[PDB]
């Protein structure tokens, strides 16, 4: 299988696999924009590594309702991947990553 493994595409370090794509209200895609109009496409996953979450969870125009959200960043290199989620049921946890950050390829 050469689409099994995501890395940061910046560095290579090791974040997550297509296996563990989760579809959060029926679909893994999310296009959603932050308060400056930034528009990402961003994917769900259960479960990631090679992270570095900043701060404290918050709430604030948090795109999925329920959840507070953490900054994620290349655990390797710091580019922004993302956020992590937390706080909320089915699941309590998962992982926005922003697509065009990560590069698919072989375990
Ligand atoms: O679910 C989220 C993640 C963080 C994102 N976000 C990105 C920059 C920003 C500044 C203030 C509050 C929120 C912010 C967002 O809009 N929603
Ligand atoms: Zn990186």
């Amino acid at each position: 299988p050469g689409a099994s493994i995501f890395r940061c595409r910046q560095c290579g370090q090791t974040i997550s696999r297509r296996d563990w794509l989760l579809p959060m209200g029926g679909d893994h895609e999310h296009v959603v924009f932050n308060p400056a109009g930034m528009i990402f496409r961003v994917w769900c996953f259960s479960l990631a590594q090679g992270l570095r979450l900043i701060g404290a969870p918050s709430g604030e125009f948090s795109w999925f309702k329920g959840y507070d959200w953490t900054i994620a960043l290349c655990g390797q290199c710091g580019s922004h991947l993302g956020w992590h989620y937390e706080g909320g049921s089915q699941p309590q946890t998962f992982f926005g990553l922003i697509k065009d950050r990560l590069a698919e390829g072989p375990a």
